[PDB]
C-alpha cells in the first residue's frame, strides 16, 4: 500500500488538470507572442488562465504575473523591490519560521548592505505581533511574511501584521508567502490590504514549474529575468502555457472543493493525533491555528531520519529545524520530528494504516 | 492558549512563592543544623516556615514536621503507627477511594500481617457512616481516610467520621489526608481532633519536592528515615528548607485568599458543567459534596484519553478503582476525562475550552 503523506512538500497533478495541459502540448502548442493564428490562440487561453487565478484570488487580471515556481516569485520581488529603495530606505523586515527561499534571498540583501530584521515567533510558532510594532520604523520600507508555515503548519496573523504595520508606517510595503494556502485554508487577497503574494502550483496539484505571483497595481517592482518583454515586461522567456493553464485550472478547482477538503483533511488528522499519541509521541504543530493537513509529531528517543527511513520501507512517505529552533523546541524533540502533510486524496484506510505500520516498526526498535 | 485544567495533579508555582524561595538558594544557602552564622540564619527561616504552617493550620509548630512529600508522610506515619503495634493491634480501617499512596501502603501492611478493612462508599462517592461503625472494633488502631477525593472532587465528613470513630473505640488513631483541601476548601486542624494529617505543598501552588506533614503532641511515631536527627530526630536528612520556607508561604497565601479563590472558581465550574451538559457530558462529579474547581465528565461514545489527546492538542489540559467504588459503569468511567481547576484560570479559557471541546466533538 503506497501512502503518500508528504504533501507539504509537492503533490501528485490532478487528473483533470493534466488532462488540459495536454492539449497545449499537442495541438495549441504556438507561442503567446505569435500574430499568426496558433499565437493568437495560445494567448488566449493564457490569458484566460491569468483571468481565472486572479477570480479566484479576488483581484484584477493585471496583477497576476507567471513564474518558473514560488522561489523565483520571491526571489523577484524582494530583490527588485529593495532594489529601487536604494539609497533611500535600507531596512527589510520579516521573521525566523520562514522558507529558505525567503530567509537566503535577505541574507543576500544583508551582503549587499541592507538591514534585516527579524520579528521573534512564541512557542506555537505564531509571530509576536508587540515586537512587530515596536521594530517597524521609518526606514523600513519592505515586510516579508508567511501565511502558514510549512513545517508545522502554523498560520499568522496576516491581517493584523498588515494593519499594525500600515499605522506605525504608511508607506511600508508587505508581501505575503502563501505558499500553504490553497487548498487549505481560504486566502483572498481582495481586501487583505498586502502588496505582493507568492505561490507555486505543485503545492496544490498542479504541475511543477510554475508560480503564481500577485503585485499590487502602482506598488514598485523590476524585471528579475529582462528579455523578450513577456509578462508585461516584467518577467520575459516564453511562457509555459500548457504549465500556466493547469496552475489556474488547479487552483479553481483546489478552492472549489476547500470546504469539503479541509473537513476531511481535519478528520484524518485527528485520528493521527489520538493514535499517534497513544504511541508515544510528542504533538508539535498547535492544532487551534494551524493548516488542517499538517502534522509535525516527535518521538524523543528516535531520529526523525530513521523513523522516516523505516516507514519508507513500508510504502509510507513522510519528512523530517530553524523552525522549531525559532519555537524553542527542545533540541530531543526537533531531532526525532517528521511531518506528515495531508491531502484531499488521502483516506482513513491509509490512516488506519500508517498507524498500524509504525506501531510495528516502534516494537521492534 | 494554554489553557492549563489539571490543577488537582500539580500546580505552576507563585511567583511570590518563588521570589522568596530563591534568596535560599544562593544568598542563605546555609545548612539549618550548622553552629556558625548561616547555619543559625538558615535554621530561624525554616522555624518560622514551621511556625507559618502551626498558625495556618491551628495547631503547635512543635506538630508539623517537613517531608519530601505528601506521599512519604503518608508511609511514614501508617507504617511506624503500625510498627508500635505489633503484637498488640492489627486492624486498620479506610476506604477504596484513597490515592494509591493509602491504597498501596495498605496493600503492604496487610502482606505484613496487619489486617486491613475498607468502608464502602455511597453512589456520589462519600463514605458510608453506617458501615463504618460496625466496622470500627477493639482491634482497630489506626483509620485512615482522606479530606476530599482527588478524581471526583468528593468532600468527605471528616468530622463525622472521627466523632463515630470516637464513640466505637476511644483508642483508635485518626489519620487524614488533607492534601486536595488547602486553597479550595477550609480546612483546620485546631478542633478536628484527628491525630494524623499529610499534605503537598504542589498542590496549591508550593513548590514540588516537600510534604507536610502534622502530628499530634503525644501520639505515637516512628522514624521512616533514620540520620542525622534533623526534624526532632523523628525525619533525619539535610532540610529543603529553600522548599519549606516556599510551601509555608504557599499554604499561608492559599489560604488567606481562599474566600475569593474559591467563589471564583465555583463559578468557572458552573459555565463549565453548563456548557459540557448542552453538548451531552455525563457529570459524575455530584456537585453538591465535591470541591469548587473539580469536574468530573464523561461522554457516551469517546474514550477519556481520545478527548484528552485532542484537548491537548489544542493546548487544553485535563487527565483522564474511585469510580469502581463508585458503581460508575464501565462505559461512563473509560470516557472520563478530570477538569481540575485554580485561583488563576479565567473564564475566557472556560469560553476557549467549551468552543474547542465542541469542535473536536465534530471530528469524533
Ligand atoms: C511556505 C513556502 N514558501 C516557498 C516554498 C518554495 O516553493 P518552490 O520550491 O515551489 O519555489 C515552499 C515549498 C513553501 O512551503
Ligand atoms: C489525595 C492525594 N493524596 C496524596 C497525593 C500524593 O502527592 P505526592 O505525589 O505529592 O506525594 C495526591 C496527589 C492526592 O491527590
Amino acid at each position: 500500500m503506497r501512502v503518500y503523506f508528504d504533501n507539504n512538500a509537492t503533490t501528485r497533478v490532478d487528473d483533470r488538470v493534466l488532462e488540459e495541459m495536454i492539449v497545449f502540448y499537442r495541438e495549441k502548442y504556438g507561442n503567446p507572442n505569435s500574430a499568426h493564428g496558433m499565437g493568437i490562440e495560445a494567448n488566449l487561453h493564457m490569458e484566460k488562465a491569468r483571468e481565472k487565478v486572479a477570480k479566484v484570488l479576488g483581484v484584477s487580471p493585471s496583477e497576476i504575473f507567471f513564474t518558473s515556481c514560488a522561489t523565483e516569485s520571491i526571489n523577484w520581488i524582494l530583490k527588485t523591490v529593495a532594489e529601487t529603495f536604494e539609497k533611500r530606505k535600507r531596512t527589510i523586515i520579516t521573521t525566523p519560521i520562514e522558507h529558505k527561499a525567503v530567509l537566503e534571498t535577505m541574507k543576500y540583501l544583508s551582503m549587499k548592505g541592507f538591514k534585516v530584521k527579524y520579528v521573534p515567533v512564541d512557542s506555537r510558532g505564531v509571530v509576536k505581533l508587540e515586537e512587530l510594532e515596536k521594530l517597524v520604523d521609518e526606514d523600513t520600507f519592505l515586510v516579508s511574511i508567511m501565511a502558514a508555515n510549512n513545517e508545522v503548519g502554523t498560520i499568522q496573523p496576516v491581517e493584523d501584521v498588515t494593519r499594525i504595520v500600515k499605522k506605525k508606517n504608511k508607506e511600508t510595503l508587505v508581501h505575503v508567502d502563501a505558499v500553504q494556502t490553497i487548498g487549505k485554508i481560504p486566502f483572498s487577497l481582495e481586501k487583505l490590504e498586502v502588496d505582493y503574494a507568492s505561490f507555486s502550483a505543485h503545492k496544490f496539484h498542479g504541475p511543477k514549474g510554475v508560480g503564481i505571483t500577485y503585485i499590487r497595481k502602482g506598488v514598485p517592482i523590476r524585471p528579475l529575468i529582462h528579455g523578450g518583454g513577456q509578462e508585461r515586461g516584467l518577467r520575459s522567456g516564453t511562457q509555459n502555457v500548457p504549465g500556466i493553464v493547469g496552475a489556474a485550472r488547479a487552483m479553481e478547482i483546489a478552492v472549489e472543493e476547500l470546504s469539503e477538503a479541509a473537513k476531511h483533511m481535519e478528520k484524518l488528522r485527528s485520528k493521527l493525533v489520538s493514535g499517534l499519541m497513544n504511541l508515544g509521541a510528542h504533538i508539535i504543530t498547535p492544532l487551534e491555528i494551524s493548516l488542517p493537513n499538517t502534522l509535525s509529531v516527535s518521538f524523543p528517543n528516535i531520529r526523525g531520519s530513521t523513523l522516516q527511513n523505516l516507514l519508507s520501507g513500508y510504502g509510507i512517505y513522510v519528512s523530517t529545524r530553524h523552525v522549531l529552533d525559532a519555537m524553542g523546541v527542545d533540541r530531543r524533540i526537533a531531532q526525532g520530528a517528521i511531518r506528515i502533510s495531508l491531502c484531499k486524496y488521502n483516506t482513513e484506510e491509509e490512516v488506519d494504516y500508517f498507524l498500524k505500520k509504525i506501531e510495528e516498526i516502534l516494537s521492534f526498535l
